[PDB]
């Protein structure tokens, strides 16, 4: 089966695109960016406070999904040219992969993409 | 099963590697380049017309596997630096409905210098 | 079934992190940069030591889960600004994606994370 899912909880996709689309026991969640739901504005914080804004709103979304914390398998973060995470993917201990790029959308410190699983 | 998708329409894949995998249900589409199959080269130049080419070669090798553009779950959008605006409109014309989930980052240099790369992957039950 | 795989003949996972996930019949791998389990100290080379050791970590992790370098589906290969690849995926012919980076974790030449299937 197929599901498009969408929270109040994450930021709201502006382009073409969702927050994240459930296939089979598989949760693909859209890149992440520092954007505080409720006011739909950037963060204009420090890498930590971003960062933490980021992990705030995929957790949002696997619960909307209905997933939790320890069903995250897989996390990307790209960082532009940290026990924060300790919280949220302690008990889950996804598989990482970490690279700097030279941009990120709208200027952003930390983008992150995710992938849940769930039987 | 396991199962490799070849078409005539897409760039031919340069190496030991392949333009899409069938996994399961699951779709893997390898990262495509503005090349033009019949041609052999990059397309004009402008970002218009190379993000078109991408996504018409990403169309081929989902039609060869049996799939559609409406099954696609997730695109990811590798950018060289800010033209990240126009790629969204032609973008919007395959996947303006169903909407994947996206993950767009700007790099230093892509393949042959293009100025875009797209990687997919699609679901059908 | 979820299972996170470990081996030490790979780098030691340091943080809140695994080498390499398993779900399904799907095994998500770490990003696996030039660090020899042996050591723990980045290899001594240029992008071709680097690139083989990348390449047998990923290996490394492969044959812990059960796995095959057959069953390698999809490779993303991260640089930073050969003959060792048909070796290691002439068998499976992988879906690719490659990109160049501004900078990888330690400093390094190489990242490479993959996904394999085994049904």
């Amino acid at each position: 089966m197929k599901e498009v899912i969408f929270t109040e909880n994450a930021p709201k996709p502006i382009g073409p695109y969702s927050q994240a689309i459930k296939a089979g026991n598989f949760l693909f969640i859209a890149g992440q960016i520092p954007i505080d739901p409720k006011t739909g504005e950037i963060v204009k914080g420090d890498i930590k406070d971003q960062t933490r804004q980021v992990l705030e709103n995929i957790k949002a979304i696997l619960e909307a999904a209905g997933y939790s914390l320890n069903d995250v398998i897989k996390v990307t973060v790209y960082l532009k040219d940290n026990e924060v995470y300790a919280e949220y993917f302690g008990e889950s201990k996804p598989a990482r992969v970490a690279v700097e790029v030279s941009r990120l959308p709208k200027d952003v410190l930390i983008e992150i993409e995710a992938i849940a699983y769930k039987e």
